[PDB]
């Protein structure tokens, strides 16, 4: 993996190249990267220019009177990266002094009540790769970050979920805010019909290929976490059509505007 | 992994060592290797003599007026091979100009209606190792082969399944052709009772240790896929007997003759 | 991995540094390490002094008139060790002439009928990492140890389970001996609520992060296996408290005394 020092160096480099001092880190994923704008006093860095960062920009700025750092593009295991690389940035954020992490993503809907365009607050997750030992904490533990056996049952901050449901009310949305279980699998291919039925019977509400690893690490080093998925699909019958990456579209399709205001409004609630 | 070039080289070597130009690739697995005979204008190559091939023979010839290339022996992850090695041959076939792939295997029956000696057309699969990131597509994507996020819900060609059920009718078999969900796990030990019950509740019909990876790759680079399992077992009560590799026997026990004619007859149906 | 020779060397070194010739190997895990005492003619070795051993002491002695070798501390995959390292000692034991293996551990209870302080005889297991290919037998097979495809449906010796339920009767315990399915996942974080519900619906009774690999290897080279879990937890509602490693406590809380006599009494039953 990386050593404590590597994290530190990277955090020190950041601190001396910007005056920004974020309190919140937001990780934007798969077609979610619309908030660049809305940001005030923005400063951007290419991942390539930040020492030790994995092979895509880091932007600092103020969101709604709140100092943020945003990950514009994230890392996936299906790209060939080990989880210790995918989660490297989470640890740096903690070293910058961040206290809260917002994770977001696009996912396929398993719950029949779901509709394309829906937003699902992540109340909980299912770590399939973790079932088999693929875990960002695998390996000797780093005391400076956290304990050997972190608990995960309270990962998704309850209070933030409460505020998000409140904010949405004020937004006057026509549809309700969904809430549920996100399941992570490796990708990169899309699931078969059997697979989907299986996931659904296991109690999952949405399926994707990221986020979980980042939550675990976050929770391990003490960050408060809040996350949500933008729903975009999905196939459970043997008549049909197939899943398409061109549902990056849906991420634009109406999402951006709503998502953008939602996160913005939410900033006032930390 | 291997580079595009490696595939190509291997395909070029093959093309200049044989006059055969297959349209169909068939992968024979675990005691299924009886069709060597029946083949016309046969040409065999030891995997060891073909550059870049994984550590077992490749035979070209004509089956029922159809030019084929057959993999006599396949690779398993439980042997220590990464999926990029297990699936290497699929990519070479595409580069030879193959268009259809037939995959076959031996598996333990989960569906109680199943009987030793049964043949199950694979309508769909469950990729357990894929759940955790063990996937032949893991890693940077190769555009020359296919897209980043291939769909898998229509993997098993519907039209071929229709023809196979037709051919079987004409064969006048006493028993019916089964059809169902194949689940892949890593092996090499056989499953426990708990494991089996679990697999069954997940909707699987048959369990084995191969094929899935090969399908995924196949589908990724555009081959039409058709597959089937020869059923040979399996334990779900805590009175009993245990699973034996000496059920290679069953693969002979009556299978060969039926399987052989089935595949042969099927050739006329591509 | 290790070569046959490495095992042998290690077994030879042991044999010439002690007069003890164990027949039973017991693996003590997570806060279970109380039996050091009770042992007679004890001889201890630090894992660090035994050639080839993974990075914690091996103690030989007599338990209840029975010659034993005990592993005081075991290896976990979540520590970064591959299964071939975690299971190395099992193979050495066979080479020392051991015939029976007792495995033990601490686990979280999934079965609602379970209570902290309960003892659960392991009747069967669920190998989640094995589902995905993470298996100590992965790789070329070693004939000197066992067959290529070992069966696992009769892993937990039936006769020992019968005797353990007999011994417990004589112990006059106030509560009954539980019996059930142990499920292994990688760790090191504790499970979420969703995860737990899932495991339970899959038929598991207890969940932990060890043992399974050791059983498989044991069974592969012919050892008779008996195992049990000491129950210590666990969270299935979204009111609650979280899982704590300070339930090492429970391993002391009353266990030690009972466990200690239980294993001791059991020695007379091999
Ligand atoms: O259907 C899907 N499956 C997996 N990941 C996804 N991310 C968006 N949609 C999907
Ligand atoms: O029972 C079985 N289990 C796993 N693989 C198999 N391949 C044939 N039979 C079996
Ligand atoms: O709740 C638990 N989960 C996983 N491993 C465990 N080992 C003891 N308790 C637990
Ligand atoms: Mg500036
Ligand atoms: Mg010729
Ligand atoms: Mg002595
Ligand atoms: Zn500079
Ligand atoms: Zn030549
Ligand atoms: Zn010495």
């Amino acid at each position: 993996g990386y050593t404590y020092e590597d994290y530190q160096d990277t955090a020190k480099w950041l601190l001396s190249h910007t005056e920004q001092r974020p309190q919140v880190a937001v990780i934007c994923g798969s077609g979610l990267g619309g908030l660049v704008n809305k940001l005030t006093q923005a400063q951007t860095f290419d991942y390539s220019e930040i020492p030790n960062f994995p092979e895509g920009r880091l932007v600092f700025g103020i969101l709604n009177g709140r100092a943020c750092v945003m990950m514009q593009g994230r890392f996936h295991m299906y790209e060939g990266y080990p989880f210790w690389k995918v989660t490297f940035p989470v640890r740096v954020f903690r070293l910058l002094g961040v206290e809260t992490l917002v994770v977001t993503n696009a996912a396929g809907g398993l719950n029949p009540n779901f509709e394309v365009g829906d937003i699902m607050l992540i109340r909980d997750h299912i770590n399939l790769p973790g079932f088999s030992g693929q875990n960002p904490l695998r390996g000797p533990n780093e005391e400076r970050f956290g304990v050997r056996f972190p608990a995960m049952s309270d990962a998704y901050d309850r209070d933030m979920r409460q505020k998000a449901h409140s904010t949405w009310k004020q937004m006057g949305e026509q549809r309700e805010l969904q809430e549920g279980t996100y399941v992570m699998l490796g990708g990169p291919n899309f699931e078969t019909v059997a697979e989907c039925r299986l996931l659904r019977n296991l109690g999952a509400d949405a399926v994707g290929m990221s986020t979980v690893p980042e939550v675990i690490v976050a929770r391990h080093c003490g960050l408060r976490v809040f996350g949500f998925s933008l729903i975009t699909n999905k196939v459970i019958m043997d008549s049909q059509g197939k899943a398409n990456h061109e549902e990056v579209l849906e991420a634009g399709k109406q999402a951006a505007q709503k998502l953008e205001q939602f996160v913005s409004l939410l900033m006032a609630s930390i």
